[PDB]
């Protein structure tokens, strides 16, 4: 089998390659990349997203979200409080204040000790989940924001025909804007990209080995496992990668950089955190492959975790079991 250590691999398509998306979703889980949870993909240096980011200060964050942390360093969650909005010219402006900025630091190592030894003591705010897309129309490869539907993959593999769209989300972070450990809704792959600015460091645990993570969680985070049978769901949850290795968790890690993008696979449970000012845009997208973990994907039904109008189909006909109750969340 390929790749059994579950490494992140890291692939650098040709341009010829980079022309069918799926097919090189396919062959890189063909080399095993799937069984690490996460991979970098490299675009060929012919490729470009759009011609300058220039000209993106205008974008409104209709609602940036403090994230106030609660706990210790190692294990913590953290509540996201609503602001007033900003346009993505002012976020950055206050992205770079002295009180927001990115210390002085030696190295991408020196920086992620830094995030997780001072992480609790400071509330930065995010631009999380904006609905759009700053790929130009005219490019053809890897645009995030024409790739197959969720819906059309579940028609073209069962027959099934639902109600739903899937867009892409835009995010802009600053130093210490953090993603909680998750899955992706229904367990589904995610693609995103880092457009501009500083990098984003990310920890993955092989889905072969999430289960683990959830028992940690619940040991961890003991309350909020008692109010929810799913409650990594709720996405507030953070675990050090110093508290994984004390506790034997099977995990990697990684740094993405403006121009990079990486894709998380079924069932691989991932956290992170930006350096800095940046962009990225991301969105969910299927196989043929996920539509097994998509039947077995756990789901909140406390209620916390809302979700898209898109869900309800894929509950509805993956989980019929599970849809009276989980329409009730
Ligand atoms: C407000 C919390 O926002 C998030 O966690 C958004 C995010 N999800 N994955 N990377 N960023
Ligand atoms: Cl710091
Ligand atoms: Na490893
Ligand atoms: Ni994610
Ligand atoms: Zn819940």
């Amino acid at each position: 089998a390929q790749n059994p250590n579950c490494n992140i691999m890291i692939f650098h398509p040709t341009k010829e390659e980079f022309n069918d998306f799926d097919k090189y979703i396919a062959y890189m889980e063909s080399q095993g990349a799937h069984r690490a949870g996460l991979a970098k993909i490299i675009p060929p240096k012919e490729w470009k997203a759009r011609e300058t980011y220039d000209n993106i200060s205008e974008i409104l964050i209709a609602t940036p979200l403090q994230q106030v942390a609660s706990g210790r360093a190692g294990v913590f969650t953290q509540y996201h409080k609503k602001k007033k909005a900003m346009t993505v010219g002012e976020y950055r402006h206050l992205a770079n204040s002295k009180k927001y900025q990115t210390p002085p630091h030696q190295n991408f190592e020196d920086l992620e000790r830094k995030y997780w030894k001072n992480r609790i003591y400071n509330s930065p705010i995010y631009g999380a989940d904006i609905s759009g897309s700053l790929f130009d129309e005219n490019t053809k490869q890897w645009n995030l924001g024409h790739l197959g539907t969720i819906q059309d993959l579940l028609e073209k593999e069962c027959g099934v025909v639902i109600e739903g769209v899937n867009t892409p989300y835009l995010y802009f972070g600053m130093w210490k804007t953090t993603f909680a450990w998750h899955t992706e809704d229904m367990d589904l792959y995610s693609i995103n990209y880092l457009h501009l600015g500083e990098p984003k460091t990310w920890y993955v645990v092989p889905p072969e080995h999430g289960q683990r993570l959830e028992r940690l969680a619940r040991e961890l985070f003991p309350g909020s496992s008692r109010g929810c049978g799913a409650f990594l769901r709720h996405k507030v949850a953070l675990i050090s990668p110093t508290v994984l290795k004390e506790n034997g968790i099977p995990f990697n890690r990684i740094t993405q950089e403006a121009g990079e993008f990486m894709v998380t696979f079924p069932y691989g449970y991932h956290a992170g955190f930006n350096h800095g000012f940046n962009c990225a845009e991301a969105i969910n997208f299927a196989t043929p492959r996920w539509i097994d973990y998509g039947k077995m994907a756990s789901q909140c039904s406390c209620g916390e975790a809302r979700v898209t109008f898109s869900m309800d189909a894929f509950v509805r006909i993956l989980q019929p079991e599970r849809y009276d109750l989980w329409k009730r969340g």
